[PDB]
């Protein structure tokens, strides 16, 4: 089939994520086939190569055309594809996975890990197992869970309600009344005059305010990012974990971090957890964990909550809790191996000594830069959120599509970074294994792009 | 291999959260573990080293049979090319896009127009919900969100698909089902409180009093199995499928055929849709779209509900519906290669074929036997349900075990048929593969399991 009969073969019959529907199947809004990528680039169906600043959606961590992958995947495939792991049914590689997660990457404490496709499947797990944890203890009223504005958990019904971003809610009917939200904890956004440590007491007292008026009792646990990914790739206060974590510990709230995208080395560290002293009752990984070469997702389950489900099993038989597809192992092939490149290469080690690389040469490209509001990030994270007025704050006319212009320019230009949903942003979560040249012909492009627009709008 | 069999069995129980596992017998070793190594055609072989007849294809799944080098393959061509970029915003690879076509053209029922891709049954169940519910805001009909489902349904084990599904174990504990969901009857004659054309009209009556109640205005769709799988391998009754689809289109109820067991060749027609003359507006798809070799899903979306979408784009932008891995590269190059397989073999005729010999050879052999109430199954699915007293209709008292007892002799006897959930049921769905001769292979293994169990508790 030519490039032109596979486009209408798109336009026709493939339903995408995230793509305007009409735009899309007109023609207005064009396909783009991908078609190779290797090390941090990637090739498209005109033979455009592109720097991925973006790693696919902050996940190919090890870099493109790894076939150490490819390989371990392929003989997992020729010698056992799948089988299920009902009724303890396993293979090797899931076993070894599950030891290796809890030993090597999850913070202390963690005992079990569930294994499902993706970061949205994981969290619903998670919902499902903290409202087991307070039925079998005798809590039944304790079941809300509190999630924070521009939070990004998944995109299903109770995942979509979890995230605080409107486009995941419009038209379906989200949030669920069971999912409230406190405040987006990013101190760029708070009043003239307040400190960093006056903000962090702000965010802790409206948490407490939502406790209240909810009723502790009525709060199963609450969800968090440690770094905000696709809201905005916010960094939290610093303090922001240590007060929000004593919170929840009083009012006996149960803590899910969302690692989706810090986990597997991305922030220098391996989870965010251990980035910033968060100890989680149970967590949520996906992305990184395969880097993913295939598709997987880890529910972590820590001491506490498994020791409910394990009595809850005595006085009530197996849990109803499973996917045909859980435990996969061509998929747990793929991260096994994807966890022997991370930690042979030592990626968290040149995650924390790029990232740093990155955030002072964005600071020094763009931090004066008239376009520029804030520039921010952490490890191998980082943002440029575009302001019409810097001392105010003040935001461009969302119409002007500043963040889009940006994103469209450096594409041209040669590089693949995000608009960021809701605002203009500008997003980098490159692989892990980008070095400090790559990172100054980011910056470069990005300059270039960021000045390009500046011209038109300012 | 660094790791023993033995030590591989301990880490399994201290570190690895099995989907559908008594937790505590399984942590104990009570519920010993069990490793599948490696298998062929219909036959896997365990870490001991025995071998046995997968009468059960995994879960329904692996349709092809096991140790596809061809499969394997693509698998690894496509991981070795480009294993990940995501399809947001337009972006795809040929694979995907071929497999969208080719589902639409030959696989899929007359009027259906796109696909969307996710990881599981279950994520797949959870778009269709989604769906109908943007359907029914953007058409400006808010209170049209209502699902009906059916009692011993499977659709799935999250919050909102676990509400679909009509199995008590997939909601205890879960506060399933949510308020929007609904159950109506199951279509299992033999179990019912009549005529076979009674029962039909019961059925009929029953879904009419619930849309009736609820108020037509209020219900926006209505999901069902082709042939329940999960619930006990129950075909429909004679006329179901007629006069169901006219009491829904009456009511402007949107139709959602779950294929997730039936699709790709199972009955020996292309789907259970194609068997039975079911016209849906919405299909979901899993399982045998790849034989399991890869995690695949999708919803195939027709030509009313993707106009409305479309439509829905222009006035209100872009939907907000995406998952990291929906269109996964390696599972589109999997189900592809899995296509070509089926039709290369033509393995909706060997299904065809093979399948109404296991019927007729199971009704042989279990249609006098004492134990056995309903020999029942249409294609390449088929079961025993054992019951207490034949003329009576009277089942067993559960605690006795008589499912399990069968399922667990036949597996000590050298084949996998499962214990269905909530009943005594023996279920085979084996691989689509499957030869005449193993077909009197597997029965004959079933006899001398129906027989030693009749024997202990007769
Ligand atoms: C923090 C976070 N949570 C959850 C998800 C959902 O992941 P998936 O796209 O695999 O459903 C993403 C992406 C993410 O970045
Ligand atoms: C009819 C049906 N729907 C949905 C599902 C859910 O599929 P998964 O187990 O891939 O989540 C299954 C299994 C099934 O048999």
């Amino acid at each position: 089939q030519s490039l032109d009969q596979l486009f209408e073969m798109d336009r026709a019959h493939f339903m995408h994520p995230s793509t305007h529907a009409h735009d899309h199947a007109s023609g207005a809004l064009p396909g783009r086939i991908i078609t190779g990528g290797k090390g941090i680039r990637i090739e498209d169906h005109e033979g455009r190569e592109y720097i991925d600043a973006f790693a696919g959606l902050y996940c190919v961590n090890i870099g493109y055309g790894r076939t150490e992958v490819a390989d371990a995947i392929y003989e997992q495939a020729k010698q056992l594809a799948y089988y299920h792991t009902y009724v303890g049914h396993s293979t090797d590689a899931i076993i070894e996975l599950s030891s290796r997660i809890i030993r090597d990457w999850a913070p202390a404490g963690m005992k079990k890990v569930y294994y499902g496709m993706s970061g949205s499947d994981a969290n619903e797990t998670q919902i499902k197992l903290v409202w087991y944890y307070n039925n079998v203890l005798g809590r039944p009223n304790k079941k809300k869970i509190i999630s924070r504005e521009r939070g990004y958990h998944g995109s299903g019904i109770v995942t979509g309600s979890l995230t605080g971003l409107p486009s995941f809610h419009q038209h379906f009917d989200l949030p669920i009344d069971r999912v409230k939200h406190t405040v987006c904890p990013h101190w760029y956004r708070a009043p003239a005059g307040m400190s960093e440590a006056q903000f962090v007491a702000y965010c802790v007292e409206e948490l407490e305010k939502l406790i209240a008026r909810e009723g502790a009792d009525t709060i199963a646990a609450f969800i968090a990012e440690p770094v905000m990914g696709t809201g905005g790739i916010i960094p939290p206060p610093q303090g922001y974990w240590e007060a929000i974590q004593a919170v929840l510990r009083k009012h006996d709230i149960l803590l899910i971090a969302d690692e989706v995208v810090c986990g597997f080395g991305r922030l220098g560290s391996k989870m965010g957890s251990q980035h910033y002293g968060i100890k989680p009752d149970l967590i949520t990984v996906a992305k990184g964990l395969t880097s993913a070469y295939a598709p997987l997702s880890g529910v972590i389950v820590g001491e506490k909550v498994w020791d409910v489900i394990e009595k809850g099993s005595q006085e009530h038989g197996p849990m109803g809790h499973g996917w045909t597809y859980s435990g996969h192992p061509i998929c747990a092939a793929a991260a096994l191996a994807n966890l022997d490149i991370l930690e042979r290469e030592n990626l968290t080690g040149n995650a924390a000594d790029v990232g740093a690389y990155l955030q002072q040469r964005l600071h020094e490209a763009f931090g004066a830069h008239p376009l520029v509001g804030e520039v921010r990030g952490v490890g191998m994270l980082a943002a440029l959120e575009f302001m019409a007025d810097k001392d105010a704050r003040t935001p461009f006319d969302p119409a002007l599509k500043v963040g889009p212009k940006v994103s469209a320019a450096a594409l041209e230009d040669g590089m693949i970074a995000r608009a960021m949903p809701h605002g203009d942003i500008l997003g980098f979560a490159p692989p892990l294994v980008t070095t400090r040249a790559e990172v100054d012909e980011i910056v470069g492009i990005a300059k270039q792009a960021v000045d390009e627009v500046a011209d038109e709008v300012l």
